[PDB]
């Protein structure tokens, strides 16, 4: 396609959208922009590249690609297989790489947060921690994860793998069934709204995360 460095550039072909999404840019000084490079019904490929300093625990950006998908209740979806493959050139960094997905009960909630989000991170770079206190450690689709859970109005599970998955296979549907099972997660109440996959830069740069293919599906 083309080029996306303004705030809110975004860019779709129908199932597959990219988004530059710089949302926090305010915490601090810096930029990025986001390209995408290959884009079809069979998955998306893009690169984003930044630089940030300041507002140190503060997030700068949420650059992603983010598929299509019918609103369903998280109980009656049997299956959200996605695969990726990315990798960043410099890793010196205070960076996730993470899938953000958003549930709410009213099916008609803003796409951008909900009653719930599942965090998926993917890559942990330097001195950064997802929302509120790590509360377990658990096996989840062949990975060992930490999962994480805090927020107020916005309640946030985050699984996170504590050394880098740069190629990854899985069914987020077995995150959600841990979360089902074990910790009371409305499922047969809430209705899953957005699904995205991308960084979360605090600071450091300039850095480059290049995503080689991209794919997600919910069923």
């Amino acid at each position: 396609a083309q080029t996306l460095c303004d705030q809110y550039a975004t860019y779709s072909n129908g199932r597959y959208t990219v988004n530059n999404n710089l949302w926090g840019k305010s915490s601090g000084s810096g930029s990025q922009c986001t390209y995408v490079d290959s884009i079809s019904n069979s998955g998306v490929a893009w690169h984003t590249t930044w630089t940030w300093s300041g507002g140190d625990n503060q997030v700068k950006s949420y650059a992603n690609s983010q598929v299509s998908l019918t609103k369903k209740l998280v109980s009656q979806i049997s299956s959200i297989p996605t695969t990726v493959q990315w990798s960043y050139d410099n890793t010196n960094t205070r960076a996730d790489v993470a899938y953000d997905l958003f549930t709410a009960a009213d099916i008609n909630h803003v796409t951008y947060s909900g009653d719930y989000e599942l965090m998926i991170w993917l890559a942990r770079y330097g001195s950064v921690q997802p929302i509120g206190s790590q509360i377990d450690s658990v096996n989840i689709g062949g990975h060992t994860w930490e999962l994480w859970y805090g927020g107020s109005t916005q309640k946030t599970y985050s699984f996170v793998s504590a050394t880098p998955i740069t190629s990854f296979s899985g069914d987020v549907m077995d995150f959600w069934d841990y979360l089902t099972s074990r910790h009371g997660y409305p499922a047969s109440s809430q209705y899953l709204i957005n699904m995205q996959f991308g960084t979360e830069p605090f600071t450091g740069g300039p850095a480059t995360l290049r995503v080689s293919q991209w794919t997600a599906s919910v069923n």
